[PDB]
């Protein structure tokens, strides 16, 4: 058997626009999500986040889900534009209400709450005044994590700032992928500066309003491999994965081969903020789906080789041994003093079969398989405290729109009605067994 240390904590995990739906409901501001979406040709088929989940009307159902499959811990996201309509100034308490009870309930519950500050759905009027461009939102973001620490903070002790900001910045400012929709690489690197420096301040915020909290941040990464025999995997390591952030909070400076292609993107006198940017954070949260072939290539040169590989429906290459090596790695280069991973899951075709089950089998030996590598990890001393299932439920799947389902609870989008995959009842025997077998 792999048994895990006593305390250790499942999770699922979720993000508000992803599966609310009601993005204007009781008052809210629209996001950049509800806008890039509503933009004919950014996401597919014209999906929108406008229904989703219905989360906003099924929050207790699925809440009673978690309970019932005896999870212990539920990481979701709030809605900036739901807490503060034009982002900074006036407070909506409908929408304070609203994530209160979803609070209260998992806490009656025995569920621990971790919160996601932003997940990728920010204020429109706040992207009018440039968004993550502009050096104020370190303010505007401060501003509106001190609204949540003084709300939730008696409540909810285990927060994340920020998710993801590699793709926030890149995704969403250089590929143009993502919302804003933006394509320039200057906006796209003062965005990375810009969330560095609103993480911080958020963090020194928290020092002052949670005394008994801990505060994070979550990070993407991919697994590299070079494609024969390597400085191309050390660069996309330091760009793509947790490096890009962790070497500014920790050391004071971005990564050797960041600055190397990057520095001309940055601001000038960017230096000037990094001693505000080691900022103490509490645990690293790390994302992890899969592993990629690199290899140099003259015409940021880099390109990625396909392999022969199992891959997901979103054509993901399966690589469980990832897992282990980014846990490892975060270890061995900056020692946090806690880690979770905050997401590890799949997309696979799923179907409701004769028998009104889905038999997500692919799901389960992708899971299964991951879980054990982190098991790995904890034998030889890396501090995993958690790790949390991308995701609960089917969901809006960003610029794929509902053709990818993430889930461990199927949702049927004509009626709303959730049924548990094969995959979540899995993992529910191995939160009540605290492992695998
Ligand atoms: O793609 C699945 C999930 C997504 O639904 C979450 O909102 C997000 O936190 C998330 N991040 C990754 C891994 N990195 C990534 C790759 C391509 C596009 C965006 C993110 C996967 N996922």
């Amino acid at each position: 058997v792999k048994k895990f240390p006593e305390g250790f904590l499942w999770g699922v995990a979720t993000a508000s626009y992803q599966i609310e739906g009601s993005p204007l409901a009781d008052g809210a501001g629209m996001s950049i999500w509800h806008t890039f979406s509503h933009t004919p040709g950014n996401v597919k088929n014209g999906d929108t986040g406008d229904v989703a989940c219905d989360h906003y009307n099924r929050w207790k159902e699925d809440i009673e889900i978690i309970e019932k499959l005896g999870v212990k811990a539920y990481r979701f996201s709030i809605s900036w534009p739901r807490i503060l309509p034009e982002g900074t100034g006036r407070v909506n308490q409908k929408g304070l209400d609203f994530y209160n009870r979803i609070i209260d309930t998992l806490l009656e519950k025995g569920i621990t709450p971790f919160v996601t500050i932003y997940h990728w759905d920010l204020p429109f009027a706040l992207q009018l005044k440039g968004g993550w461009a502009n050096r104020e939102i370190a303010d505007w973001f401060a501003e509106y994590s001190r609204v949540l620490f003084e709300n939730f903070g008696d409540r909810v002790k285990n927060w994340i700032t920020l998710n993801e900001p590699w793709v926030v910045a890149i995704v969403g400012h250089l590929y143009g992928v993502h919302a804003p929709g933006m394509r320039d690489i200057y906006v796209a690197f003062r965005a990375v500066h810009n969330l560095l420096r609103a993480h911080a301040r958020a963090v020194k915020v928290f020092r002052e309003t949670v005394k008994d909290g801990k505060i994070g941040i979550v990070f993407n990464n991919g697994y590299f491999e070079p494609a024969s025999e390597i400085r191309a995997v050390r660069f996309m390591h330091q760009f793509n994965n947790y490096p890009l952030f962790l070497n500014p909070i920790y050391r004071g400076d971005y990564p050797e081969l960041v600055l190397e292609f990057a520095r001309e993107y940055l601001p000038e006198n960017y230096k000037d903020d990094m001693s505000e940017i080691q900022e103490k954070i509490d645990f690293v949260g790390l994302n992890y789906y899969s592993g990629h072939l690199v290899k140099f290539d003259p015409d940021a040169k880099v390109s990625f080789v396909e392999r022969d590989l199992p891959k997901t429906a979103m054509g993901w290459e399966i690589v469980p041994e990832g897992i282990y090596w980014i846990l490892k790695k975060v270890k061995e280069e900056y020692n946090p003093p806690e880690v979770y991973i905050t997401e590890n899951g799949a997309a696979f075709d799923d179907v409701v079969s004769e028998d009104g089950r889905v038999h997500d089998q692919n799901r389960i030996d992708y899971l299964k398989a991951h879980i054990g590598q982190a098991w790995k990890a904890i034998q030889e001393g890396v501090p995993l405290k958690g790790y949390f299932v991308w995701s609960l439920l089917d969901n809006f799947e960003w610029a794929e729109g509902y053709s990818k389902r993430f889930g461990i609870v199927y949702v049927d989008y004509s009626t709303q009605k959730r049924i548990v995959k094969d995959s979540g009842y899995w993992y529910s025997n191995v939160v009540k067994n605290n492992g695998l077998e």
